[PDB]
């Protein structure tokens, strides 16, 4: 309904130049009803509130939040992506079998969502009580990942639950076409936004796992920015001629 569909991580991308963040803000600010704004972050929504805060985040039309767990709009939880990942999904007996671990102690209530169960793995802990956990759930039909991070996170979450499947849902959605999307990212997690039918915009300060992605996969589509964090989604909308 709208001209371009602008899909942007948070930290490191949207956030890191303030300065940047602020010539971005304003400039899109001016030109607000012509563009859908999600934010895609591995953060809570809670926290991206909290970020928001933290350095002025203009409101954003959406919000892709915890791992592709939870999709907000300023009136609600998006319901038809929370039925899509409901599907087959039995938070209580996983969170029951996952409790079952001497090893895990639940993260804070704020990091708890109902398609999203967190732990922090004891650090005299070994990884093999996650190969585990791991294997154990393969053995059920339940539609289950495990993701392990920085040695001590743990998240229990619908296979259908990433960054990438929340935004080719939220494109399809709003049904803006492939033209007139763009995601922007940074780090190795944002790959699979830019596996979306979409122009993309690679920050100049992206992580390697991401050059290395955009290296071998990249096309015409995913434009390599000379300007880092915010100041190469500006850039992208210049090149990609969006808003004009
Ligand atoms: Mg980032």
């Amino acid at each position: 309904m709208r001209q371009l569909l602008l899909i942007s991580d948070l930290d490191n991308t949207w956030v890191g130049d303030q300065q940047a963040l602020e010539h971005l803000q304003e400039y899109l600010g001016d030109r607000r009803g012509n563009f859908y704004l999600a934010y895609a972050t591995g953060r809570s929504y809670h926290s991206a509130r909290e970020l928001q805060k933290q350095v002025g985040l203009m409101e954003p039309d959406y919000w892709l939040t915890a791992v592709g767990s939870e999709i907000y709009h300023p009136e609600g939880l998006d319901q038809h992506w929370a039925d899509y990942l409901s599907e087959h999904w039995q938070r209580d007996i996983l969170q029951a079998i996952a409790d079952g671990f001497e090893a895990l102690k639940p993260q804070s209530p704020l990091e708890q969502n109902p398609w999203k169960i967190s732990y922090h793995l004891d650090p005299q802990a070994c990884p093999t009580v996650i190969d585990q956990l791991t294997e154990m759930l393969k053995e059920t039909g339940i539609p289950v990942q495990v993701i392990f991070s920085s040695g001590k996170d743990v998240d229990l979450l619908p296979q259908r639950s990433n960054k990438g499947n929340a935004t080719q849902y939220l494109q399809q959605h709003l049904a803006m076409e492939p033209s007139q999307t763009l995601v922007c990212g940074d780090s190795g997690n944002d790959i699979g936004l830019f596996e979306t039918s979409a122009r993309g915009v690679i920050v100049r300060n992206a992580q390697p796992e991401l050059l290395h992605w955009y290296d071998q996969w990249g096309d015409s589509r995913h434009y390599r920015a000379q300007s880092s964090h915010a100041g190469a989604i500006l850039e992208a909308i210049a090149h990609f001629d969006f808003l004009s």
